[PDB]
RNA sequence: GGCCGUGUGCCUUGCGCCGGGAAACCACGCAAGGGAUGGUGUCAAAUUCGGCGAAACCUAAGCGCCCGCCCGGGCGUAUGGCAACGCCGAGCCAAGCUUCGCAGCCAUUGCACUCCGGCUGCGAUGAAGGUGUAGAGACUAGACGGCACCCACCUAAGGCAAACGCUAUGGUGAAGGCAUAGUCCAGGGAGUGGCGA
C-alpha cells in the first residue's frame, strides 16, 4: 500500500506500449505542480519495463504527488504508486 | 574426340622452416609422381567503376654479332605481343550469422540506476564470402561455390570422471566456375581496310 519517505517514487503497472522519449514527455507536464522535479528514469528492458521513477526536490513535493495523483488512470491504466526503499544514485551524491 | 611435350595452379609423398595452435592440423620454401578427394538439403542475388602484376608460347623494330665495308641477307635477344591466371581501391549483393528501427503474438506485476526474454514480417547494420575477373558479350540452371546438417577419420584444450578414460564449440574429405554444365552470339575456318617494324 504504501514504504518510507524518499525523494524518489516507485511507479508499475502502466501502459508498456509509449517509448522511452515520450513517455518521459508524459510525466513531465501532469506531475510538475507539487515542486521541482530532478529526474525521470524509463527503461524498456523485461525487468523495468511499465515501471518509472521520478525525484522530486524535497520531500513534501514527493508526497503531495502520492495523495493528489494517486491511482491515476494512466493510458487507460491506473498506476501503483509506492517511495523508493532504496535511494537513487543521484541523491547520494548531494548528501 | 585421341596421343607427345610446355608453363602455371592442385593434392599425396619425401625434406627444409624466426610462424599461428593445447593438440590434431593450418601457413610458408622447395624438390618427385597423379593412385586417392563422402553425403543430404538449402540460397540464385549484386552482377558496377577504375588500377596493379604475370609464365609458357608468338614475334623481332632497337642493340650486339658475323657474311671483310656497302648493298642486301644470317644469328641471338624482349623493352613488342597474346594470355593461363595472381591480386588491389571504391561501389553493390541471395539466403545463415553480429548488431539496431518499426509491427504482431506468446509470456512478465517486475526497486533500478552502463547496458540486455523469446519467435516469425520488412527496413538499416558489422564480420566472412562474392561481384569486379568469359572467347566481345547475353540468358538458363545448377556445384567445385555460400549456408545448414549428417557421416568417416584425427586430435583432446574446455567441461565430466577418484580413476583406464569420455566428448568437438578444433581440424581433415584437392584445385577447376578469370564463364563450369547448357543455350546464345562474338572470333578462326572464310572478305576487305587501318596501325605496327
Ligand atoms: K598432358
Ligand atoms: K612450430
Ligand atoms: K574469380
Ligand atoms: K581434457
Ligand atoms: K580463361
Ligand atoms: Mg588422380
Ligand atoms: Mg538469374
Ligand atoms: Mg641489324
Ligand atoms: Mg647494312
Ligand atoms: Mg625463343
Ligand atoms: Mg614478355
Ligand atoms: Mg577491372
Ligand atoms: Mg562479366
Ligand atoms: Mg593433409
Ligand atoms: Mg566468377
Ligand atoms: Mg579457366
Ligand atoms: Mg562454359
Ligand atoms: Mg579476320
Amino acid at each position: 500500500p504504501e514504504t518510507r519517505p524518499n525523494h524518489t517514487i516507485y511507479i508499475n503497472n502502466l501502459n508498456e506500449k509509449i517509448k522511452k522519449d515520450e513517455l518521459k514527455k508524459s510525466l513531465h507536464a501532469i506531475f510538475s505542480r507539487f515542486g521541482q522535479i530532478l529526474d525521470i528514469l524509463v527503461s524498456r528492458s523485461l525487468k523495468m519495463r511499465g515501471q518509472a521513477f521520478v525525484i522530486f526536490k524535497e520531500v513534501s513535493s514527493a508526497t503531495n504527488a502520492l495523495r493528489s495523483m494517486q491511482g491515476f488512470p494512466f493510458y487507460d491504466k491506473p498506476m501503483r504508486i509506492q517511495y523508493a526503499k532504496t535511494d537513487s544514485d543521484i541523491i547520494a551524491k548531494m548528501k
